[PDB]
């Protein structure tokens, strides 16, 4: 993250980075991450895996939004749905989205958020994804292949027509 527009590191032990005041990006958090999430005022936790976050969140008054998925099966339709839901959650307050390792599934949706929601030019989102310190390229080939393949114009058009 030497580009200032890339996500800013907050807690590397769980691969936690800030994209904005209302959007964070991480790997699987644990019980001792809760205090931090509360200081960040996270109101919603979005998971792209089947693990039940309520197990480590305990009594934290956050909404749990479970969207378990597989990077190698994500399509345009799924992305639009996720981005719409992330956006809606942001309107409620700050959002944490995570997967297992915080770099493949999360890197896919983060990258698509950059492109479709913030209008970044694809190569730029891809560079954040593969070189932002979230992991190495070998960890995220699925995310990479989807992003490389996605029709950004169509996704933007479809996003506007919702």
């Amino acid at each position: 993250t030497r580009s200032p527009a890339w996500a800013q590191a907050v807690d590397p032990s769980i691969n936690l980075y800030r994209m904005s005041p209302t959007l964070y990006r991480s790997a699987l958090p644990n019980a001792q991450s809760v205090a931090l999430l509360q200081r960040l005022q996270v109101k919603t936790v979005v998971s792209f895996i089947k693990d039940d976050d309520r197990a480590w969140l305990g009594q934290a008054p956050v909404r749990v939004l479970s969207l378990p998925t597989h990077a190698d099966r994500v399509d345009d339709a799924e992305v639009l749905s996720v981005l719409r839901q992330l956006q809606a959650a942001e309107r409620e307050g700050p959002v944490l989205m995570h997967c297992k390792h915080g770099n493949n599934r999360t890197g896919l949706f983060a990258a698509m958020y950059r492109i479709v929601v913030q209008g970044w030019d694809k190569q730029a989102a891809l560079e954040e994804m593969q070189h932002g310190g979230f992991g190495d390229e070998d960890d995220m080939r699925d995310a990479s292949a989807y992003v490389r393949g996605a029709d950004v114009d169509g996704l933007r058009l479809a996003m506007a027509n919702g």
